[PDB]
């Protein structure tokens, strides 16, 4: 589908639309527990929000092609650092803490650079759903922080720890971009009666063009001792060292899988770390037995 009018009962933000900034569309939702959508047209956004609202949020990006994160142009735009911020969900240019909240067809993305911590979007709640959505940084660009997510179609661009935090999570049919040397992923499951997963499911890891990476990726490192991830059913280039995964927190004892990958970084041989598993995990134990009633399956 292209989507370039405000789906039907939805706000309008763009130089021709209600709202100037989305900001400003999210402020006049007010204290409504009803479900809501936005519609954002065309254009570069320099705005830092916090998604707060109390019912179901949808947020919408004009596109040619929803299917795909390639033809957006919303862009979403904020620079600061976890430092100069005061904290990692400080420094987010999005920041998500409304249950349930959908985006399609956006492009989140901190300006930071290489230097220090700079969350291009940080999922603190449950039911979240991005699809087709771009998410760029450098160090910590996606803060899965908590809850459960779903991921489809969307471009994570990163170098180090830019897939981080304890949110059972699933990434589907998604281009995992790195743009520097370091570990893709970053989970802090602490303990074992924790039953989050990351899923990483028909994604292509990939390095960012024009930059050489040869075996100077890592699939993840334990940010907590049980962190646990799963590659399956995906194409791993020749950017994943042979180990596989690193080192981080001490005495760590890592739950590290791959399942039926393919592509030049998908020799196990020479991996460390990983633990041995016979098929693939599902949505259901990734995010529970509802997620057919929050997920978007049409798309
Ligand atoms: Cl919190």
């Amino acid at each position: 589908e292209s989507r370039t009018s405000a789906p039907s009962g939805c706000l309008t933000v763009g130089s021709d639309g209600t709202y100037s900034t989305i900001g400003d569309a999210l402020d006049a939702l007010g204290s409504s527990t009803s479900s809501a959508c936005i519609y954002v047209a065309s254009g570069t956004y320099e705005e830092q929000l916090t998604i707060d609202y109390a019912g179901d949020l949808t947020l919408y990006g004009e596109t040619t092609d929803t299917s795909t994160y390639k033809d957006n142009v919303v862009t979403i735009t904020h620079t600061i650092s976890s430092p100069d911020a005061g904290s990692l969900d400080k420094s987010a240019t999005v920041n998500v803490v409304s249950d349930g909240f959908s985006m399609y067809n956006i492009n989140v993305e901190n300006g930071y650079g290489e230097g220090a911590q700079a969350v291009a979007l940080v999922g603190n709640a449950d039911q979240l759903g991005f699809y087709g959505c771009q998410f760029s940084g450098y160090q910590d660009t996606l803060y899965v922080k908590a809850g459960t997510q779903y991921y489809s179609n969307c471009m994570i661009e990163g170098a180090v720890d830019y897939i981080f935090g304890d949110a059972s999570v699933w990434f589907g049919e998604c281009d995992i971009v790195s743009n520097g040397a370091g570990a893709i992923t970053a989970s802090s499951r602490e303990t074992s009666s924790d039953s989050g997963w990351y899923a990483i499911d028909n994604c292509n890891i990939k390095a960012a063009s024009g930059v050489s990476l040869t075996e100077e990726v890592y699939l993840g490192r334990p940010w907590r001792v049980l962190a646990r991830v799963i590659y399956q059913n995906s194409v791993l280039s020749d950017i994943i060292n042979p180990k596989g995964w690193t080192t981080m927190a001490d005495g760590a004892t890592p739950l590290y899988y791959e399942y039926n990958n393919s592509g030049a970084g998908s020799d196990t041989s020479d991996r460390e770390y990983e633990t041995s598993i016979s098929a693939a995990v599902d949505k259901t134990t990734v995010l529970g037995e509802t997620w057919g009633d929050w997920i978007d399956r049409s798309y």
